[PDB]
């Protein structure tokens, strides 16, 4: 029934949905981003439940999904925070680490650059929450198929809907679509050289 | 001068630009190597035939291909895979299903197979194919020669969206099919990304040479 909602709802149904901030323990870099992450994670999963259409899936439909979004979902929301801190990324509020501080620089400098598009972009959070949710049911996908797909295709009137009232015209409306989507892959390619150095060293989603 | 092009000449250019399909000459990981590297050759004046390519300075035409190259390959298999379903077109001599792929390749496999069926039930057009094509070439090193590639992507984004109207898909389904094709993207990304891997645990100079 969650294919009912109007864009306008849909949006309003995933900014409310949105997880809070969280801060870096108080008082060995890697430890404290493993840290945040793992917290992070935790409401990831309440959040991706509140996600319209999400909670239809079966629940190892929603685990797959999960598993496989889930550290672009952690990078777009840091990159996300990060624009307004050029040439920095925001961890945490008492986490804020530069170039230098990176040495993973390579996946550092890449996070940079994605954040530096979205600024250029003057992304909007409403577009924002829209790329995320995106993410959460796409990655993983390659009747439970093609509900995913129509959940996606409400996503992308969206999207629309949002560049419209923003009053673009209909040529740049599917244009910033594309430029949006084409930076998804960038993330998705993020992810991947993340996770080959996150194994420089799965079931817990069904748990919670 | 290649971004003063109509929607209509910009398919027509892309579709002569195509490149031949060629034939098959660990046993295995020896014939689609050779198959490949052949293969890499016509990718390169296929590019230079790409509006906007060549405007680009070498280095970064360079670049774009070494990001590229791969999910060249990948997509334009997955292209002519469509209407052979549960297998793989590497060669009109080379025919492959997933027990033949049996280390660490049937995944990689089932992952082409896949975003093949994803066409098949899309239906993918020929003119769609080379847009995509083309965005992939531009879109994956991307990261004054950092918006004229920009200005190119809107331009193709602007002749997808012209054939799906053509077509007769309304405003809504362009949108949401535009969509559709270009979240693919990301898997070939995905799949590229692990085919790098998968080729490590087992090309400048060339594209230099080669962009003679
Ligand atoms: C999925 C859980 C399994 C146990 N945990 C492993 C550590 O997972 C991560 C994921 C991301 C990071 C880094 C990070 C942390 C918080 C955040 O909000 C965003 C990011 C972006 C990725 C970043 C990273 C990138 C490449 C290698 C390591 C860490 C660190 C650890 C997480
Ligand atoms: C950069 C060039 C110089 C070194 N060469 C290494 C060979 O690279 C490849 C690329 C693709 C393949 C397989 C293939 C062959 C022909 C084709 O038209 C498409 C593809 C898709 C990928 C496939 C592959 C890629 C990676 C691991 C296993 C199989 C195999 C070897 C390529």
């Amino acid at each position: 029934l969650a294919l009912s909602l109007t864009a306008d709802q849909m949006v309003s149904a995933l900014l409310d949905a949105e997880p809070p901030i969280l801060y870096s323990e108080y008082d060995s870099m890697m430890g404290l981003l493993t840290n945040l992450a793992d917290r992070e994670l935790v409401h990831m999963i309440n959040w991706a439940k509140r996600v319209p259409g999400f909670v239809d899936l079966t629940l190892h439909d929603q685990v797959h999904l999960l598993e496989s979004a889930w550290l672009e979902i952690l990078m777009i929301g840091l990159v996300w925070r990060s624009m307004e801190h050029p040439g920095k990324l925001l961890f945490a509020p008492n986490l804020l680490l530069d170039r230098n501080q990176g040495k993973m620089v390579e996946i550092f400098d890449m996070l940079l650059a994605t954040s530096s598009r979205f600024r250029m972009m003057n992304l909007q959070g409403e577009e924002f929450v829209c790329l995320k949710s995106i993410i959460l049911l796409n990655s993983g996908v390659y009747e439970e198929k093609d509900h995913i797909h129509r959940v996606l295709d409400k996503i992308t009137d969206t999207l629309i809907h949002l560049m419209a009232k923003a009053g673009l015209t209909l040529q740049q409306q599917h244009q910033r679509l594309a430029q949006l989507l084409l930076i998804l892959s960038h993330i998705r390619h993020m992810s991947n050289k993340g996770m080959e150095h996150l194994y420089s060293m799965s079931d817990l989603l069904l748990e919670m």
